């Protein structure tokens, strides 16, 4: 079963973990990555209720298994704090124009 199901792409807890530790250390490198730079702040437009506290940093996590690397960055996001804490995974799939909905 997924731990995390954005769409049709199913991630599990590690695919997730994984995909955060690369962000958080362009994060605290100050590099981005990819035409949208990331990781990049992400503004919580959506209003999801995070457990975790703010700022967040969205990061793509790939269905591939890779770790993004520029590229497209497909529709899903994983997203964390400043803390290196996971608040969420989220998806542009199901969507209407560029936002985003919780992976159930
Ligand atoms: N939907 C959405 N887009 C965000 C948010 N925070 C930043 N963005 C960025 O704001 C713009 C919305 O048109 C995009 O550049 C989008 O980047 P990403 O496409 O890389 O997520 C957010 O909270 N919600
Ligand atoms: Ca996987």
């Amino acid at each position: 079963a997924c731990d995390y199901t954005c769409g049709s792409n199913c991630y599990s807890s590690s695919d997730a973990s994984t995909a955060q530790a690369a962000g958080y250390k362009l994060h605290e490198d100050g590099e981005t990555v990819g035409s949208n730079s990331y990781p990049h702040k992400y503004n919580n437009y959506e209003g999801f209720d995070f457990s975790v506290s703010s700022p967040y940093y969205e990061w793509p996590i790939l269905s591939s298994g890779d770790v993004y690397s520029g590229g497209s960055p497909g529709a899903d996001r994983v997203v964390f704090n400043e803390n290196n804490q996971l608040a969420g995974v989220i998806t542009h799939t199901g969507a209407s124009g560029n936002n985003f909905v919780e992976c159930t």
